[PDB]
């Protein structure tokens, strides 16, 4: 009843209701929208808030009708009000739907049951800036009862929204990418020496404090392996499924008998046997001879790899000199090159990537590099070669990617669940519908793309915009957005990668590996250090630090080795890395957010893990015994 209002002065009851959402504009596909109005009542002149309440919000619905009133009591000659519909499903797009400022100085006064009622009124939505769509009316009714500009940028940049909505800068001087507003003071004097070369030696030190994996009569089918247990018996493992067996697979199977050993899914020994297969092929020259620029570390780079016609001379020794310096190659030119160039291949300046959208460390391949960079074909090419490089030298390359990337790379199909990491917004929207039935949403088997501010209709299928989406076909629509949205979009880019890559290592042995594992190869493992770890960590769900089930938690994250606990770290926040500063800094799908653990099921169910928000859902366990055997399998076994 009160309604947020006022008192004391002299003033009237001004009575509003909303009444509903006529013509809603729409920013993310599938018509999913939250729209709530956010009433703001202020002081024209002092542009001094007052009062401040919201409706409640009306989940997917581009015409929503909140009828509802509220009150204030306040005088017509000074105030204002300012009705602002915004988003709630909005992720990283903008949830600005509009904004009506009304005054009050010629509202009618008439209370309820005393004239003939009075229509709806409508008021159309403004934009708050120049970069925010509206579109639509807001329907008012306002009575009294009581009878009683973008901001300058330095120069050398531009701000540039990429294809996930958010808004980065760009600095085409020192060719930099950052998400900060740039200040008005350059001061391109003290920065760039004061600031960048001891961030450079900082990110530096942590590069090398990553140690490599191996630093503790036909092939078999892909995925396979041979492993030699105790008493000799030579026994093979299949890493596709979880099968083992004695007898050879090697086209050797006129019986199928799987009683052999217990799986083990050793990491150290997948990158023995996967050592043991490279070879050098026939005669190479036994150098390979690069005189290389701290400057242009990626255009010298970039002509001399790929002016090689016969890819067999890479594998031969890598000596990597530097102008001015008279040095040995005692692994610190080789590794150096791998982290100078590192910073120039995995850099949004150039367009070929893009951060995720579950962190700003990942990177992803960026849809419209295309568009970018005429020639990103060729350069995903060299970067295979790179990439390729790197493993077959034993090396480290300083770039994280996104879990479905590695997954293309071992040619994997691409579920729902991968979108998690490249369009948060999209998954949940996705997701919803193969729950929830898609009946209310009203859509059909076609797409509307807008280009340059042209909207064009794109089939899905054929007769596509004449087949509507319903209970049993949905899990087909899924699929296809999938194609259409990200699978085809950067698969021109990803064979041009893997064509690289495969000039050095032939793709059938890289298969052994899985999505999570094969990061940590072209990366090396980090150094995770729990007692920072547990003391940034937020309980929810009636857990707390002093719980059994907690104490029981971090006892067994100590007693797993290196390996695991990085596995465990990939599982929950996305990534195999931490933030320089620590893990008071992890970033979720909207902005920072610290490791959170959450009681969630039921006893005998697994844990599970939300990288948007570094959510482990951790049941609550009896015994210790009980949960240590049980959270080893999920983070061994999801990936």
């Amino acid at each position: 009843v009160y309604g947020l209002s006022e008192d004391e002065g002299e003033s009237r009851i001004l009575r509003v209701k909303v009444v509903s959402g006529i013509d809603l504009a729409k920013k993310d596909i599938f018509g999913a929208s939250d729209p709530y109005v956010k009433l703001s009542l202020y002081v024209a002149d002092e542009n001094r808030e007052l009062a401040l309440v919201q409706t409640k919000t009306i989940k997917k619905t581009l015409n929503p009708k909140w009828n509802e009133e509220f009150y204030f009591r306040v005088n017509p000659s000074n105030h204002r009000l300012l009705f602002e519909v915004f988003d709630e499903n909005r992720l990283t797009r903008d949830d600005f739907l509009g904004q009506v400022d009304v005054p009050l100085s010629h509202l009618p006064t008439e209370d309820p049951t005393m004239e003939r009622p009075y229509t709806f009124k409508d008021f159309l939505l403004r934009p708050r800036s120049h970069k925010s769509r509206v579109k639509g009316f807001l329907r008012l009714k306002m009575a009294y009862m009581p009878k009683n500009p973008p901001p300058p940028l330095p120069p050398g940049w531009e701000e540039k929204v990429d294809n996930l909505g958010r808004t980065y800068y760009v600095n085409h001087n020192n060719r930099t990418t950052q998400w900060h507003r740039p200040s008005l003071m350059d001061v391109s004097s003290e920065s760039d020496n004061n600031i960048r070369q001891i961030n450079q030696e900082a990110a530096h030190r942590r590069f090398r404090s990553r140690r490599h994996i191996s630093e503790d009569l036909g092939p078999l089918p892909p995925g396979w392996e041979e492993r030699i247990h105790l008493d000799g018996r030579t026994f093979y493992i299949d890493h596709n499924s979880k099968i083992t067996q004695w007898e050879d697979p090697r086209l050797q199977n006129p019986a199928i008998t799987g009683p052999a050993v217990p799986y083990s899914r050793e990491f150290k020994q997948k990158y023995d046997y996967f050592r043991k297969k490279l070879k050098k092929p026939a005669d190479i020259p036994n150098r390979f001879e690069m005189k290389l620029h701290r400057n242009n570390i990626f255009e010298e780079s970039y002509r001399r790899i790929m002016s090689v016609k016969r890819p067999d001379v890479l594998k031969a020794r890598l000596w990597i000199e530097f102008e001015s310096e008279k040095g040995l190659d005692y692994g610190g030119v080789a590794r150096e090159w791998f982290f100078l160039l590192s910073k120039e291949m995995f850099n949004p300046y150039y367009g070929l990537f893009e951060y995720s959208a579950t962190d700003n460390y990942t990177l992803q391949i960026n849809p419209n590099s295309g568009l970018c960079n005429e020639d990103h074909l060729s350069y995903f090419t060299f970067i295979g070669r790179v990439a390729g490089l790197a493993v077959f030298h034993g090396k480290l390359l300083d770039g994280f990617f996104i879990r479905p990337f590695y997954k293309m790379m071992l040619g994997k199909q691409i579920t729902l669940n991968d979108m998690e990491s490249v369009d948060s917004e999209y998954y949940n929207s996705l997701k919803w519908i193969l729950e929830n039935d898609p009946t209310e949403l009203d859509l059909m088997f076609c797409i509307d793309e807008e280009n340059f501010g042209q909207t064009y209709q794109v089939d899905l299928k054929p007769n596509g915009s004449e087949i509507m989406v319903t209970n049993e076909n949905k899990r087909e629509y899924i699929d296809l957005v999938i194609q259409w949205r990200f699978v085809n979009r950067v698969q021109k880019q990803m064979n041009a990668f893997l064509e690289g890559f495969t000039e050095l290592l032939p793709i059938d042995l890289i298969k052994i590996f899985d999505e999570n594992e094969l990061e940590l190869l072209m990366c090396g493992l980090g150094d995770v250090d729990v007692n920072d770890w547990r003391q940034h960590s937020i309980y929810k769900n009636g857990y707390c630090p002093n719980h059994p089930v907690i104490q029981w938690f971090w006892k067994a994250v100590l007693l797993m080795d290196a390996e695991k606990r990085i596995r465990l770290l990939q599982f929950v926040t996305g990534t195999s890395r931490v933030p320089m500063n620590g893990f008071a800094e992890l970033y979720g799908s909207n902005g920072p957010q610290l490791f959170t653990i959450e009681q969630w099921g039921s006893p005998e169910k697994l844990p599970r893990a939300h990288t948007c928000f570094n959510r482990l859902d951790l049941p609550p366990y009896e015994t210790f015994e009980d949960l240590r055997e049980k959270l080893l399998m999920a983070v061994e076994n999801a990936q």
